[PDB]
RNA sequence: GUACACACCGCCCGUCACACCAUGGGAGUGGGUUGCAAAAGAAGUAGGUAGCUUAACCUUCGGGAGGGCGCUUACCACUUUG
């Protein structure tokens, strides 16, 4: 498995920030529309994480203009150009698939003191 | 006696056929308004308060009081369902 641990880690990010399900994010991805290069933010609760080395990823909702949507980053790829911790949430679960079948006030999550 | 008056060779009724018009019913169906039973909860105001932060007052100079932010509850507009 050494070889491939030595292409994967060749390849993995150094800066990735610590989060957990239930925080808020932004992720600032890059976008392309014909020659220039812009960054578009998208900033939700994180919902799921899948840690598995460089192919890490997680997923992040968000109800944008009357519209839930949700974008599963992932964390290794140049796309993804900046994390950022907003807010930390405080829930039990790893998975907050629940959060589907609540909107407004149902779907608040508590702060994390720390 | 009369409903006749170009005066019984008068007057006149209804179905049927034709034309037009408005209207009742009608499998139902589309709009407007509205009742009831719920869902919803922006901003504001009021109550509470983990957490964060403080120009005037009081300090035994460490702080205290009080305030603010944030969070939370109540009321409620949009909106949704039957
Ligand atoms: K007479
Ligand atoms: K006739
Ligand atoms: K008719
Ligand atoms: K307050
Ligand atoms: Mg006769
Ligand atoms: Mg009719
Ligand atoms: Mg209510
Ligand atoms: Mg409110």
């Amino acid at each position: 498995s050494n070889i491939i641990k030595q292409l994967e880690q060749e390849q993995m990010k150094q800066d990735v920030p610590s989060f957990r399900p239930g925080d808020t994010v932004e992720v600032k991805v890059w976008v392309v529309e014909g020659s220039k290069k812009r960054l578009q933010a998208f900033e939700g609760v994180v919902i799921a994480i899948r840690n598995r080395g460089l192919h890490s990823a997680f997923t992040v909702r968000k109800i944008s203009n009357g519209e839930g949507v949700e974008r599963v980053f992932q964390t290794h790829s140049p796309v993804v150009d900046s994390i950022s911790v907003k807010r930390r949430g405080a829930v039990r679960k790893a998975k907050l698939y629940y959060l589907r079948e609540r909107t407004g006030k149902a779907a608040r999550i508590k702060e994390r003191l720390n």
